[PDB]
């Protein structure tokens, strides 16, 4: 799960290109 922190940053908006 290498995404949950990253939607909980803003995903894409506030945090990265949508990564793997």
């Amino acid at each position: 799960n290498l995404y949950i922190q990253w939607l909980k940053d803003x995903g894409p908006s506030s945090g990265r290109p949508p990564p793997s």
